[PDB]
């Protein structure tokens, strides 16, 4: 069963509106297509067009990708499956516009109204909205991972410094499995414990950002939910669901090294060739994350890229890269 993979092209900025900047991008909903202007001035023109399972052009909204590919995968975590989201593209291109948000300006908004919140907040905020009263006693935690330099950092520890790195360890109780020692997982026990928990992280960053190097382009982070479920039946049985959640907020595709990325394109070489060896141990996103990639994890990609044509040769990279991924065959199971 082939991962879900979808395109979204971000609007142009001030500065490219201010220069009459004319888009190279033209996303198609119904033909589910992106097709990108390679060359030709006006009336006759060269174009690389692909196929997704969704197309999101400039004008999308953050609600629109939210209900199209969010939703359905939530309503999944909730019947007990592991879902991971990956956003992969381009620095400047949306990655973390798509899987953070931000804040519309000027105090307009609490943030569970704001219409720039992205998956995080929303998906956190619906959670609590679709468990209110249907007879599943459940508790949601969270936990933070940041991957740089192939060094492993938790963005939610409020009692560690984030110079600390963690170590990572084979799970003996599971073949796909690792353990984090020390990662901090936060019981966020309502809706009203969100929004403070969302800024520890951001300010632990801002720490990180300080300390290393274009800390917020080169940096893989993983943000997890875990949702531990239970019903009780009319004859007082208790049917337990667990459901995890990854929203992966990749590094920038461009273009020291990153053994994460490369890893991560390699892993996804060997998968759509049906090599029989799949290389995830050569990196910590990789071991991480290795039950998202061809394993028992429903996975979608988001890639996100650019309407200018400053950027055509990473877009067509990342186009490229997304559709290849296409072809990866994933088992979703209960757990
Ligand atoms: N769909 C969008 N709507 C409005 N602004 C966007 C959108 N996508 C990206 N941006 C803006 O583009 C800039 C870079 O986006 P960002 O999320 O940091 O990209 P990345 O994480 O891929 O580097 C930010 O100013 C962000 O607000
Ligand atoms: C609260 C912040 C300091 C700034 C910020 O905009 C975000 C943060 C950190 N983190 C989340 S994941 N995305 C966004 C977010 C959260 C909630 C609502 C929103 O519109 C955006
Ligand atoms: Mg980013
Ligand atoms: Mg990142």
């Amino acid at each position: 069963k082939n991962i879900q993979v979808v395109v979204r092209c971000r609007p142009f900025n001030l500065a490219e509106r201010k220069a009459s900047a004319h888009s190279i991008v033209e996303c198609d909903p119904v033909r589910k297509e992106v097709s990108v202007r390679t060359g030709g001035l006006a009336d006759k023109s060269s174009r690389k067009t692909y196929t997704f399972d969704m197309v999101f052009g400039a004008s999308t909204k953050q609600i629109d990708v939210y209900r199209s590919v969010v939703c359905p995968i939530l309503d999944e975590v909730i019947m007990g499956y592991n879902c991971t989201i990956f956003a992969y593209g381009q620095t400047g291109t949306g990655k973390t516009f798509t899987m953070e948000g931000e804040r519309s300006p000027n105090e307009e908004y609490t943030w569970e109204e704001d219409p720039l919140a992205g998956i995080i907040p929303r998906t956190l905020h619906q959670i609590f909205e679709k468990l209110t009263d249907n007879g599943t006693e459940f508790s949601v935690k969270v936990s933070l991972l940041e991957i740089y330099n192939e060094e492993l950092f938790d963005l939610l520890n409020p009692s560690s410094d984030v110079s600390e790195r963690l170590q990572m360890f084979d799970d003996p109780r599971n073949k796909r499995g690792v353990i984090i020692k020390g990662l901090e997982e936060i019981t966020v026990h309502n809706k009203d414990e969100v929004y403070q928990i969302l800024e520890k992280g951001a300010a632990k960053r801002t720490t990180a950002a300080t300390l290393m190097n274009a800390y917020s382009s080169r940096s893989h982070s993983v943000f997890s939910v875990t949702i531990h479920m239970k019903e009780t039946t009319i004859d007082g049985e208790e049917l337990v669901k667990i459901g995890k959640l990854n929203l992966v907020d990749l590094a920038g595709s461009e273009n020291n090294i990153n053994q994460s990325l490369l890893t991560l394109g390699r892993v996804i070489t060997a998968l759509v060739e049906r090599t029989p060896h799949v290389p995830y141990r050569e990196s910590k996103l990789t071991r991480i994350l290795q039950d998202s990639l061809g394993g028992r994890t429903r996975t979608s990609i988001i890639a996100t890229i650019s309407p200018a044509s400053l950027n055509l040769e990473e877009t067509l990279s990342t186009l490229e890269y997304a559709h290849r991924a296409k072809n990866i065959l994933n088992k979703p199971e209960v757990n």
